[PDB]
């Protein structure tokens, strides 16, 4: 047992090792603490490491951090005791019983990173090793922190290998991060000892995407984006975070009807509505009056079979009536929002994200707000 | 400057005293702002139960940050976050901080929820406790309670009348409200006559106005959070429900839903009874004669005068049909949302708070979730 100040810890507690560095399970003023060991050679950069600590760990989503001791042969950094790693949680077996939702996991170190970019602070090495998941709280609520900012490969994005990065490196490394947990494993650029080459070279696959599932389509567009090899083309942290892939089933369904609201005295020869009929018969269906249940179809009349613009209206129509419609529509839709929608996400698997795309033209105005990214 | 292990401070820099003979400094603690407490040997037994609970509570944004404590020989010192003024401080001395009073109240309170989710009564919430943060990095200033679990004027009466439970919490919290938004008096009257005029349960609310839309709301909630009956005082997350924190965007999104709700009501079923009854007063004898020309011309036809429902309907429809709306309509309304339901709540106070109570017949339904506390 090791006392170091107001830092204690039994170096029998190893939670890990670059440079000599230990970490170990400690305690620091009666809280939980992880306790880095930095060796003499790194003292420079652990006083930037901790500067880094102070000015960023007032957001949920990065690691708190308490305090640092020194003694005559070593530097002490203590900060929040966590759970896991995000390695560790998407690769070990049982954590799967925390029932970790995991876009809220994605949500989570994603408003951390906007909040160090906010500060101007790039985090240069965002990986799974790094993401810190919180023990449960008195609630039972755990939460994605990052750690290790500001200071073998597979994470780093191409322009930094090929003398001060922006923060769009950081939306490299975050994409393949989303891939990785809703994967549970994989990674954009393939496996391991791989990766780095492939990014090099370009080569990536999301293949665990589906192209006909809602969710992994959804999830397809903005992570193609996020992994795009330009980083030009990448989307900044705040952007990310107003993606449908981040949208509850409620809001999914508000879009919706927003959009219908929107184009109900749209001219069908106006830019808006041939912007949304673009390619939309693959979208319905050929007939999105054939795709769905016979409870409806019966309940279903001047709506066309063939036109997107049809299939929102008559979603928002039976939305805005639902208390009069038969048992049996009200039974085949199932209860609003959240069954409501699926219903019709689940038969038109490129619904939202074809609607999302082709409302782009209204993204400046109020109502789309919500939305959009300005 | 005195030092004590990781705690420093210089004596001359007083923030403040207390009871026992307790001292606060400005200093420092690991190269942080603090407030340092100084407490006598003929309390520790006092601090070490302050220390735990400011352990185990101050995760949550509202509650004062608590980073570390030391002793010497002679003292036991406590460093929280160093803050910009109290709350007394903030109404009694500020104003071009710019700070919306409302926004402080309801930090104030999901601090208050925090702590009684765990279980904690504070037992002494008063202004000089609830802490203002210095700006943060992106100009933010928020409330923080403090002092909680350990002249007078702002004690429950029936605390004066063993364990106290959370509803006394909730009678302070009700006389902080009014004394913020009235930027200084006391429901109970003046400093040296509060705690009398509580015993005696007499009580005032002049400052607000019986015909003020925003008054009227704030009234509402004020007097059932200091009612003498500890058992009509709303928890604190019923208060966070309240009408008092919403945004102009969601006033408006209730009256619609309601009016969406009602649209289909018979006026012979209890909702529109119960929205009606009244609402000659509500409505002002006849709305259509308290509200603008423009107005007026548009709505010629078939709404009733004297009815809420037909009020709330109008509302609804203009809103639907904003964009299709002439000029000089559009004009006269202001723009969605904010300046559009202030055309209506401010020519009618009582209506979002006769509304509100009217539809509480509904609160259960999913629909009005976002609007009453289950
Ligand atoms: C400018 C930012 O600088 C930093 O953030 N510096 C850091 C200081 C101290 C610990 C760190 C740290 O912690 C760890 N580093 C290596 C291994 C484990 C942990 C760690 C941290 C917190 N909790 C836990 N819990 C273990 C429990 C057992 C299962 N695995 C998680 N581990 C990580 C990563 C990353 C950074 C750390
Ligand atoms: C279980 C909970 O126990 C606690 O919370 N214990 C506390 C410890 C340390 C300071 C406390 C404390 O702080 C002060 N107590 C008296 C006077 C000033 C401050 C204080 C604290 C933080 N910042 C500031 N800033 C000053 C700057 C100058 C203008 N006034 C505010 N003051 C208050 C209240 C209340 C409680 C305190």
């Amino acid at each position: 047992v090791v006392i170091v100040g107001k830092i204690s810890f039994c170096p029998k507690d190893v939670l890990g090792h670059a440079e000599g560095t230990i970490v170990y399970r400690g305690m620091f003023d009666n809280r939980d603490v992880a306790v880095k060991r930095i060796l003499p050679e790194c003292f420079s950069f652990a006083d930037r490491e901790v500067q880094l600590l102070r000015e960023s760990d007032e957001h949920p989503n990065v690691i708190r951090y308490f305090c640092t001791e020194k003694d005559r042969q070593f530097q002490y950094i203590a900060i929040e005791l966590c759970a896991a790693t995000l390695q560790e949680y998407v690769e070990q077996k049982d954590f799967a019983h925390l029932g970790l939702e995991p876009i809220t996991l994605l949500q989570q170190t994603t408003s951390g990173l906007a909040h160090l970019h906010s500060l101007n602070i790039v985090h240069r090495d965002l990986k799974p090793h790094n993401i810190l998941i919180s023990m449960p709280n008195a609630h039972g609520k755990i939460k994605a922190m990052i750690s290790d900012f500001g200071l073998t490969e597979g994470w780093i994005a191409p322009e930094m290998l090929s003398e001060n990065p922006t923060y769009t490196v950081d939306i490299f490394s975050a994409g393949c991060v989303f891939y990785y947990v809703i994967s549970e494993g994989s990674h954009p650029f393939g496996k391991s000892l791989q990766r780095q080459a492939n990014i090099l070279l370009g080569a990536c696959s999301l293949d665990c995407l589906h192209p006909e599932k809602h969710e992994d389509v959804i999830a397809r567009e903005l992570i193609e984006k996020m992994i795009a090899m330009d980083p030009q083309k990448r989307p900044s942290a705040k952007h990310v975070l107003k993606h449908p892939f981040f949208w509850s089933l409620e809001k999914q369904l508000q879009f919706f009807q927003d959009v219908s609201d929107r184009i109900e005295k749209e001219s069908l020869d106006g830019p808006i509505v041939k912007q949304l009929e673009r390619g939309g018969r693959a979208v319905v269906k050929m007939d999105w009056r054939e795709n769905i249940t016979v409870p409806l179809q019966t309940d279903l009349r001047t709506y066309k079979g063939g036109s997107v613009r049809d299939l929102l209206r008559a979603m928002r129509n039976k939305k805005h009536h639902y208390r009069e419609l038969p048992a049996e529509v009200r039974e085949t839709l199932g209860s609003l929002p959240d069954d409501f929608v699926c219903y019709f996400t689940s038969r038109f698997p490129h619904l939202l994200a074809h609607t999302y795309r082709a409302m782009e033209l209204c993204s400046h105005e109020r109502l789309f707000q919500p939305y959009y990214f300005h």
